[PDB]
């Protein structure tokens, strides 16, 4: 109540001018030149700044809020996705660990070092469940599966917001994007969503909840219709779910131009309604587009919205301004006016040691013929490839502050790795497109692919010539990371042709083929699993992602990460996932649920990668065959490191109900253990099971736990499992 | 209430046993022994038979009927999707014609064909809304727009049952499959439907409605899942929607083997359960699995369920037998007892003029670079590729009791179009497909693919040759009828591979390549756009298909046929539907980076909706609306005058789409909500006019509400969905 007091007495301060003030989140471009928004935040009128990352350059503007009437100070946001200066994997790289603590800590010096340079608030995380690998931003979520999503959700909001969200290494999580955007129609981005309420509440929304359930001091709302209704002007979704239902107490936060789109979404003709629709919805804070700003007053006037309405978003603007002890101290992240300058991009302020220790556990071993990998320091490799001195792609998309030019490349970790002992051949082989419309597209923006001048014949016989004086070749091929960006949707999910056709090449000079992958997404690899010796997905593995690389391509790591998406054939099995329903005809037949002009199942289920060493586990034994409401089960298994080196797998727990009201999932994941073996040890791994794990929305949205059979699923991979069973009374 | 008297006082007779008698549909095979099935008939034990489709044979099974206590009649059904004997085009072709009274005619003589040989219903209209062309089954549906699919649902109905259920030349329809099932998730065969109610409502389901509100006598229930609840098992979908709200009296049918399935589904731990769900939720007659025989008894016996569940089903049976007049004279389709016996596929039951005359309407001109197509009756015509010879393709999916060998092929239609006039040289240039695999799956139960045993690269110098002799190729490529079949779901939307490289091959030689199609759903022909010399789309044109090409190919008739289905560029771009929303960021035909669109290939549709070409040019005048305002329970007039401004004789389509920029949800970018089929000679000139009304605005909102709001409305008029002029007016 010391907060409520504080809050109460300062909108009895305030004017209406000034309250809409606090909703109008900035960023310094086109649309707001720099100067005029200082200004406007000297007469009160900015609430937020987003996209301004540096202290000299935050401290510049909380100093002009001491010029407005009530001094009220600013919180800046950025999008810290994946790291902020020394920059982690990729989130569907982080997710492949299996690993809270390793996501955790990835989050953690994310906030310290955002926190640090004087963001109070990230864009983050990004916990849209993705079941389509077509979708630009599927590297941004952790994966497929509803309950690792979740789990995850819950684990960044915790390591962002610390234990006081006043402290000055800690940052507000504003989780994204609420809701249901990974499901967009043909994977192209912004597109219309359209789904049952049953699938909504059991698969798309629970990782929502669970960064609210944490503590989430934000929600940042979508750009995406849900079954007609943009998320931007859809009260069910902001009012009725998040606030009475979900009881969230925090800010709501529109989309880049969200609520002006609510006129192209066809919602609204004008921007004066468009307005009206998104305040009464439930979004407080509007980024960019000022229509809050524009509208709002007269709105009010002609009584179209209510005072409650601006009071609801202003009140939330505060508490979260509050909470970030902005009201306390505006510059307690922003150090002191008299500290000495310092570079921000100095070497000392970034944090490799646990860029690299990240960057291992997501590496997902694919493919290793004759234990090729790992390899020897020795003899001559030639390292071939379009990203394989790529510093602007290993970092990935939503790269915040990390700078290419401090980035590893894959080629430059091998160089660090073998020193004298070993030589290495380089050639780039192809540009990364041999499509000049897809180069077009990647160079639109920014310059992000350097596109060599040569034929790609040229290109190709250097690569093969570097290919016949090595003892192996080492391809880094894959996406640029302007592939698996915002907007970059795909209607192809191999490898681009250009790369395709130097692997083909490579694979006739007889040499040994290692493929070290690179991508935002699920690939189709049915070739390179057919043809390469070895095949090791990387992702984008942030600064330290060629170290990583080296350390798991020399024995230094043994490769632990395991796919969180499924891996299609072909985008032509688009969606593919692991807990799909069995329907009334499964294939195993030519009259079942399959294609006939292709393999079917996906290339690499959920939950696989493979080891340089071999695990074992013994039968699965359950503590009972029936459960009472109310007790609690207990599934054992002993996990066993049955090969000669030391390495760590994930034991997944996955559950079925057989028999229920709607149609359930052939499986769905409800536990795990990474463990860590040293040759010949074992771990008694025991998971609990209660009700909680056995609920699921029925046809009326009753989240319940039917009476009768429950199966449960013990394995490396959802492929390769055995079931016992048990009973519900 | 002459029907209602005589049923009720019917199942006053009747015991349990013979009332659940009612309810069994079966068909001789390895499940059900020919002389047990006779057996269970005489023992008033089966309700029905399907597949059982020649006079003498069902007369045969009528005839166990006078054993039986009650001596109540069967049924008897069959799959006469697109024709029986006399097989029409595939559905997605005849939808492509845009003509009701041509869909009508097929319809009729299908009819007239089934009911001729004893059949008393088809399991037909297919009316499935398709936006996946993966799916193996878009081949029977009418394409993607629901006021399209929607209005030929009712014309196929009442085609088929005609004035009177009972005449002797009318058949039931039987509407399938409710509900949903044309949009299974990855275009995967009997795989899980997941949507909105909005859309439910608003796109997929009025085409059933339709059916329902044109009198059709039967609905057969679908195999997958809505929204988590099997089709068989959803209450709502077949109570409280189909009985409650659209008011159906009719039978409800299950699919082949539907209700076992309910295990499978994760909805029944075993068959006595399995059971009760299905006809709890409103399943009333139950094909081939039998476990309503083996369970009905017992679920009752222990008040599992009541004994309004059996009474509901069994009075829908003699409901649709008593319509069907089976009760008036069990043999009114079956002749009289002294009739003489004749050869069943005699070429003088086929209908050869209305199935070629039906086959023209809908055939497609996509491409006709320079005129080369109307094609004249000269010089040398290389006809090449492995449909061209094919009869068992050209009647495609579902083909009755349609006989290949009395099937008109391209290189036949050719051959009797030209005479003596021309030389068309053949060569078979490529197998349908080069995958080993495919080949097997294709040929897995029947020879449906005829393998030639020679090489790829043998096959391809033979066809080389066979150009270099000639003028130009008219290749006739595209997919086996084994490829668009139930489960037949392709990952691959181009034409086979081994097709692909002949068509290469051809185009290499520099003559004039005509792409004469064949295809069960939309292709990827990005290629074949820029590189053939001319493209028509024939699907499978049926038994008289070779001389409806030929017609069109030599000028005797000019296309008229546009798409109903939206053509990808490439299988990525799945799904594609003219009638999509806007969203916040649409992509501007001016590209940006940040707007809804993939990067790696041109977006929107090769071929859009609509589209189709001429061997004539047509203009339209400007759009005139009758008034800027309209008021409620008033009536607009949209105007457009459309001329033959070219050199022959033809028909286009005149569609009006509408729009409702600004709603309670966000509506689509288009919608079709009317359109003309007009004949023009050269010079000729009709005033075409639109009537539109607050029905035509309407829309379901976020709680199912069907009203149309006030405001703005945007009036569409084209030959195309792309090509289209607008002009707006206001709803007070
Ligand atoms: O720049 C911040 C925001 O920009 C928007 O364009 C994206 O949709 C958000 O996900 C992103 O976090
Ligand atoms: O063969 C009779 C019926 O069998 C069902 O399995 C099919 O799905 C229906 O389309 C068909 O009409
Ligand atoms: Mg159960
Ligand atoms: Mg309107």
């Amino acid at each position: 109540t010391d907060k409520e007091r504080f809050i109460a007495s300062l909108m009895a301060r305030m004017s209406n001018a000034e309250k809409i003030g606090q909703l109008r989140l900035v960023s310094v471009g086109a649309d707001h030149p720099k100067e005029a928004l200082m200004a406007d935040i000297r007469a009160g009128k900015v609430g937020a700044i987003f996209n301004t990352v540096t202290r000299p350059d935050i401290r510049a503007m909380q100093d002009q809020v001491r010029h407005s009437r009530l001094k009220i100070p600013l919180f800046h946001a950025y999008d810290v996705a994946h790291g902020h200066r020394t920059i982690f994997p990729i989130s569907l790289g982080l997710a492949a660990s299996w690993d809270p603590e390793v996501v955790a800590r990835s989050a953690r010096i994310s906030a310290l070092e955002a926190s640090a340079d004087g963001l109070d608030m990230s864009f983050s995380p990004m916990v849209d469940i993705t079941r389509d690998a077509r979708w630009g931003r599927v590297s941004e979520g952790f994966g497929e599966d509803t309950y690792l999503t979740s789990l995850l959700s819950g684990v960044m909001v915790r390591a962002y917001q610390g234990s006081n969200l006043a402290a000055p290494d800690s940052i507000m999580a504003a989780v994204k994007h609420f809701a249901l955007y990974g499901a967009a129609e043909g994977g192209r981005d912004y597109n219309t969503v359209d789904m049952s309420l049953p699938r909504m509440f059991q698969d798309y929304l629970p990782p929502y909840k669970a960064a609210v359930d944490a503590g989430a001091g934000a929600v940042m709302v979508s750009l995406n219709t849900i079954n007609g209704v943009p998320a931007t002007a859809n009260r069910w979704l902001l009012t009725d779910l998040l606030r009475q239902q979900w009881g969230f107490k925090g800010l709501t936060i529109s989309n880049h131009g969200a609520v002006k789109e609510l006129i192209k979404h066809g919602l609204a003709g004008n921007e004066r309604d468009a307005t009206r629709l998104a305040i009464q919805a439930g979004v407080d804070m509007n980024m960019n587009d000022d229509l809050y700003s524009t509208w709002l007053p007269k709105l009010l006037a002609a009584g179209e919205i209510d005072q409650a309405d601006i009071d609801r978003a202003c009140r939330d603007v505060l508490a979260a301004k509050y909470d970030l002890g902005l009201f306390a101290d505006p510059y307690r992240r922003l150090g002191k006016p008299d500290d000495p300058p310092f570079d921000t991009n100095a070497e000392s302020r970034l944090h490799r040691q646990a860029a690299r220790e990240v960057a291992r556990e997501g590496l997902v071993l694919l493919k290793n013929r004759d234990g090729l990998l790992p390899l020897k320091k020795q003899g001559r490799i030639a390292v071939i490839g379009p990203l394989a001195k790529s510093q602007r792609d290993v970092i990935g998309s939503w790269s915040a502050a990390g700078v290419p030019r401090q980035a590893v490349t894959v080629y430059q970790g091998l160089a660090n790795a073998v020193g004298e002992r070993a030589t290495l051949l380089y050639a780039k082989g192809a540009n990364v497109s041999g499509d000049q419309a897809i180069l077009d597209y990647l160079n639109s923006y920014n310059p992000e692919v350097e596109v060599d001048p040569r034929s790609a014949e040229a290109m190709l016989e250097e690569a093969l010539r570097t290919a016949r004086d090595a003892d192996l070749v080492v391809a880094v091929v894959g996406e640029s990371q302007g592939m698996a960006h915002e907007a970059s949707s795909r209607t192809d999910l191999r490898i681009p042709a250009s790369q395709r056709r130097l692997l083909k090449a490579l694979k006739a000079t007889g040499k040994p083929l290692v493929l070290v992958l690179m991508n935002g997404r699920p690939l189709s690899l049915g070739w390179e699993q057919e043809n390469a010796d070895a095949i090791l997905e990387t992702w984008f593995s942030g600064t330290e992602g060629g170290n990583a690389i080296a350390d798991v391509l020399f024995g230094e790591h043994n490769p632990s990460g395991k796919l969180t998406m499924s891996f299609p054939r072909s985008v032509g099995q688009v969606p593919v996932y692991y807990n799909h329903l069995n329907t009334g005809r499964p294939m195993d037949g030519k009259y079942t649920s399959r294609y006939f002009d292709e393999a079917n199942g996906p290339l690499y289920p959920f939950g696989y990668g493979l080891s340089y060493t071999e695990f074992s586990l013994s039968p699965l034994r359950l503590s009972s065959e029936r459960l009472a409401r109310g007790a609690t089960l207990e599934a054992r298994v002993t996990l066993s490191n049955s090969g000669k080196r030391a390495g760590a797998t994930v034991v997944q727990l996955y559950l079925q109900d057989p028999v229920a009201s709607l149609s359930r999932p052939v499986k769905e994941l409800r536990g795990f253990r990474k463990v860590m073996l040293e040759p010949g040890e074992s771990r008694e791994i025991v998971f609990r099971l209660g009700e909680a794990d056995l609920k699921f929305y029925d046809s009326q949205l009753r989240h319940t736990a039917e009476p009768g059979e429950f199966k449960v699923f013990v394995g490396l991979d959802s492929a390769q499992t055995e079931s016992r069973s048990f009973t519900l009374l």
